[PDB]
């Protein structure tokens, strides 16, 4: 189709007007007291909301260029949120500020590549300083406060997350499902999680999750290197006869076996998800034995001398749910008899007092954690199905945020540590003075988040910024209570990973667009 | 339909504006550091890319004339890439420069035929000087670096190509297929390749390949000159009963046999692809015997005294794939028993120590290479299907580039040998001073590739050109590291054939446009 | 439908603008070095061509009057080409020149009929002088050069035509069909050709040919005056039972016979094509006997005493193809046994040494030529089906041109003999001075073809014309090599009939439309 082609600033101002309008609409919702926005409905009384994601979903511009600039900004904010979990409106504010400044600098006739270099290395140095500032978010209080701020001040969600992880542990998995009545319920069910996932994304029947999700499956358990589908065909027929999804745990699947597995799956014959055998060596065989006991399955290992041709439904493990991540797989409610699982746990424990090696110490700790802690299952109790989905979404958002905080730490929330680092990295410079200017652009733009928080709360952005500058460390300004103090004390915990990802993706999009010189779109007809 | 007819400069400016806009959009991606271009998408997030091919795929103009001029330019760049393998954006820059200069010179009231003569003979002289500069690209390092630059800096692809060709050899074939897991695997399978292809393009069921591709076929092997389909009909029925594709390897197929073969193929009765018997004389019979052993087939030769009427499925050779090029056919995974193929290889080897003639020396070297080296089969391991296709297409592009470099050599990359030759052929002149002007046009425009590379990298085109002019030979400027040195050293290898084809097709299109005086299009309604 | 009606110059200027635009687009392709024209296509890559036929296929005008004027011009150029075989662009140049001159003369208030008279008698005198200049094109060299220039410099086509006619002869037919592989093959097959064709065009199932073409037909062979369908009804049923086309060769078919034959054919019962019996008298019966032997048929004559009711499929002749021209019929690959045909040939030869009369001498020469020379069948081998059709069209055009040159001779090509006659018939005058002006118009426009040839080659039209005028006879200017010399020697042969027909049809159209005073078209809505 005939195309409208733009070059340089022609496209750039076109992008930037849409970006700025998008963020002008979004940033009013930043902070605990974001400004009201009435998303118009097709019918009836429209919906009033106060979060950046809600409005960002409801935006389209007649100007195709402004619209697509908004589309890239929304895309990059989504990229951040995937690696952040919150700060979505904060990510939008950062994106607008850095994008607008970078486009204005590009229009100033100065080097775009140097802008990108300065911005990127400044972001790397800021990530390093945040990691230095990153204190480990491990305590149940900090986890509760992370689930609080992530779910827009919901303490109970983070508190229950901390309880579930304490009950089950990291070697297990916490899963969220539909609640029965109106109250959530947590169950430490018989499951496990090992750090081996699907060998091919072709097996993913739930592409949104990035993990194969099978309900009440048959679980083949192989401690062996597999090369041919001829050995596997009777098992495929057996599983297809009962109409259950199929999960393979093998030491290796190679060549024709995997090829015909892919062929049979794309034909829809069998729902097959094949993963690596956890660990290596004898530990792998023992862990397969734990799986076999928990799911009522059996280990198919050549050391037994038994072949895969004669593998049947009882031989294959049975669970109620399995989730096969990229390099991780978890079993939820293994159908295998629970007292048998207890006997296997006692077997692993007697193996524990037989071993003494610290490597073996931690490996057996992991095994007993997987088998006994099982899987945390959360059933969200809510009244209306719309509130059911709302609450569940809050729950997984807080869960992802708590994982990010555990793995990256939490800095003081409210945007005050940003002011701290601005007081710190005010001296950062690049190889070219253009890189210096990009660094200073970043320093300016990165105080904007707190500024917009205070603005939407109805108070003074820059005055709060200056007063925080007067302080140091966690000294800052609760924009909800609007009080100066230690943000950690009043529970405003923004994880290191959240702001880190938001800033990194904002830098990525700003640099990429700074280096953009032409574009092609469709004609406005 | 009523037509918009243009004459002379009326059509010419129409063409040239589209050409110039096309290249203005394309050339920003030239070099290792091409400029960002956001191709728009029909929905959601558009596509950010940095290569001229992708953007060339996404361009259409409302102006019919500018659009259609850009269509010829895209076509001619494709013609170059077919005979080049890369330099696509380089070919686009060359095409714009030469075409624009030639159109301006035509508009200058000056002889177009002389322009074409000057441009063409200058391009021929430049091809001669490039061949003089063409150093043989035969070593694994140079092949790896060709696969690197062709795939936009991908060393591993060229390195694996060098390994595969060392394992299999020239007399075999390297084939790329879908991988099973996430890592590629290379197999030296039992196949072969001889330099005889289809006698009629009608047999090509894969017109894009220019080669008949048959999967698990029946392979008739005839050492005889066929003339009638009456002898062939029982074989056709036998092959059609089993539903396999059919590949004839005959000394000759003539008259009624070929006619009714074409008729039956048009009716879709049998998938028949007939090829010449490799070589001539007794060597041909020996090679048919090698094929018969490798594919489990039999040689149908009149010297045995047996007739073709009694040819059946077991008699016909069996492979897993066959690819019949224009004058070349390769067999991939011959179903014939492998130890039998080994016995045949030992037979050819004992024939080797029976012979002593150098002609026979090399013929038997070729035979043993074909039979033992077989076919290299590469299964590209990738996660997502989109990245699967991306990686595979990179692989075949680098493969075509490596073949071109082997058959033509590599000159120093980055556009520095172009500056060398400009310093060299600055004295080239034509019979008419118009031909001289065309030659000087070529000399000017041919430094533009490096200029645009340095421009897109963000640095000075003409200053780099001058500094290279100060140097000689492989002295030049890495536009990625942006350093002056020997462009051969850091792997910047542009094959002789790539730039040769790009320049030749640019000259062809420029001369054709220079000689064009009128054109007819549809009315713009 | 409501009509736009134009009178006199109102229509005439409308006509002339379309004619002039058509020729302005076409004439750039005249000569061996015609200018490039890029026919813009609906999709993909447009088509670059250099011949007037291709561009003439690609023209339509929004102006209804100009469009339909160009439609008459294209029609008359087709009329010329049918009676010429080439000079299509030459005919277009002549048509534009004469029409434009005729219209500027009519607009001068001067007699149109006198213009017509002058033009027509000038064309007749020029035809007479061309025939005087016409040297017989009979040798294989001249035939090869005719097939060369006709196919735009293709020597091999004319050379193979000369070989085929030497092998088969005038009394046979040279047929061109699809080749099997990639090379053509010539076969002197058992056929014949006699100078009697269909008695009714109703029999023509191939109206484009003007000849009934029957594939593998049943050939009734009669030596009798037929009057009734009753005798043929059993034969019609016999032929319809086997589903073959039917060819009658009878001394005469009259009245109800032919009428109900037409009825049965229009009902589609039988594919009947009835022709005259060749010659008259006993020679006719003997020639029917030759047919009966060659096609395996039988002669149905009353001298035998046998009746037509009992005529069956074996009695009817069998061939593989028959082509029934207006007054000529040829048989290609008579199914009749070949050694039987040889016995019949020996029979005719012994008849030869029994006869002595020169009339009988040449009649028997013709008979033996028909029976032994048979039919030349050319199977054009080519790679692509598009190139197959291209080559077939080239071959048939060269064949028609060679026939025209054999029957009319060749004058020196390149347009130099036109300049010769302009030196010669400069003195031609008409009865009225208006007729004189028309004659001078013809003289002026007659040098225009060479002028346009030299123009498209990029050189001086009028200077070449003057230098040729300085010479005489075959002295002229090769516009490809651009050299002064003998056109006959350097292979540039333009047949007398080609230019004769082009000029005659140009004169016809010019005179007709000059005498046009009004016309009617549809309204432009
Ligand atoms: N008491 C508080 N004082 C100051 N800032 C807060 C407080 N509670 C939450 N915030 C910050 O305000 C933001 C709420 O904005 P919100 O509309 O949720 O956008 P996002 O979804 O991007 O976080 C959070 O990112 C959080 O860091
Ligand atoms: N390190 C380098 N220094 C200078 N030039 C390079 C370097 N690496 C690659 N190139 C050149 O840059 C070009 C990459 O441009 P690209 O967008 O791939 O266009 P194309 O597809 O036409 O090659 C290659 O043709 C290559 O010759
Ligand atoms: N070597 C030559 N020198 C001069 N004239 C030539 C030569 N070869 C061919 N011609 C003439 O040029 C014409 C080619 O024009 P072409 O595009 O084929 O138009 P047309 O199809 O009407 O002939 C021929 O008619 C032929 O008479
Ligand atoms: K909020
Ligand atoms: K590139
Ligand atoms: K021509
Ligand atoms: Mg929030
Ligand atoms: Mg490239
Ligand atoms: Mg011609």
């Amino acid at each position: 189709a005939a195309k409208d082609v733009k070059f340089g600033n022609d496209a750039r101002v076109k992008m930037l007007r849409g970006v700025n309008v998008l963020a002008d609409a979004v940033k009013v919702t930043l902070g605990p007291k974001g400004r009201n926005v009435v998303l118009d409905k097709s019918f009836g009384a429209p919906t009033i909301t106060k979060d950046g994601v809600s409005v960002a979903r409801e935006i389209e511009l007649e100007d195709k260029f402004e619209n697509m600039g908004a589309q890239m900004v929304k895309e990059v904010a989504s990229k951040a949120n995937d690696a952040a979990g919150d700060g979505t409106t904060t990510a939008t504010v950062l994106a607008q500020a850095i994008i607008t400044e970078g486009l204005k600098a590009v229009a100033a006739g100065m080097n775009p590549m140097d802008l990108k270099r300065g911005i990127d290395k400044a972001v790397t140095a800021a990530v390093e300083e945040l990691k230095a500032l990153s204190v480990p978010c491990s305590d149940s209080k900090a986890i509760a406060q992370v689930g609080t701020i992530s779910a827009n001040s919901d303490e109970t969600v983070g508190k229950l997350i901390a309880e579930a992880m304490d009950k089950v542990g990291k070697e297990g998995v916490i899963t969220v499902e539909d609640g029965t009545g109106l109250q959530d319920e947590l169950d430490v069910v018989e499951g496990m999680q090992f750090d081996r996932g699907y060998l091919s994304p072709y097996f993913i029947n739930k592409p949104e999750t990035g993990a194969v999700e099978l309900e009440s499956p048959f679980i083949l358990l192989a401690d062996k290197k597999i090369s041919n589908i001829r050995e596997m065909l009777p098992v495929l027929e057996a599983v297809a006869k009962a109409g259950k999804p199929l999960l393979i745990i093998a030491e290796d699947v190679e060549g024709e076996a995997l090829a015909t597995l892919v062929v049979n799956t794309m034909r829809g014959i069998v729902k097959v998800a094949a993963v690596k055998a956890p660990g290596f060596g004898d530990r792998r065989k023992a862990m397969l034995q734990d799986i076999a006991t928990l799911t009522g399955g059996t280990v198919i290992s050549e050391e037994i001398g038994m072949e895969l041709e004669k593998a049947t439904l009882e031989d294959l493990g049975q669970a109620k749910r399995v989730v096969i991540n990229k390099d991780t797989t978890t079993i939820i409610d293994g159908v295998g008899e629970e007292a048998a699982i207890q006997g296997r746990v006692a077997q692993i424990r007697q193996q524990i007092e037989e071993a003494t090696s610290d490597y073996d110490r931690e490996k057996l700790q992991e095994r007993v954690a997987k088998l006994a802690g099982g899987v945390a299952v959360i059933k969200v109790g809510a009244a209306t199905e719309v509130e059911m989905k709302e609450k569940k979404a809050r729950v997984e958002d807080a869960l992802h945020a708590t994982r990010a905080a555990v793995e990256e730490g939490v800095v003081a929330g409210g945007g005050v540590a940003l002011i701290r680092v601005a007081s710190k990295l005010a001296d950062l410079r690049g190889q070219n003075e253009d890189q210096n200017v990009g660094i200073k652009v970043a320093l300016r733009a990165m105080e904007a988040p707190l500024r917009q928080i205070v603005l939407n709360c109805g108070e003074e952005p820059s005055v709060v910024a200056n007063t925080v500058k007067g302080g140091d460390g966690n000294y800052g300004y609760n924009a909800a209570t609007e009080e100066y103090g230690n943000m950690i004390d009043m529970g405003i915990l923004d994880p290191t990973k959240v702001t880190r990802s938001a800033l990194q993706y904002a830098a990525s999009v700003a640099g990429l667009m700074i280096t953009t010189e032409c574009m092609v779109t469709d004609l406005p007809k």
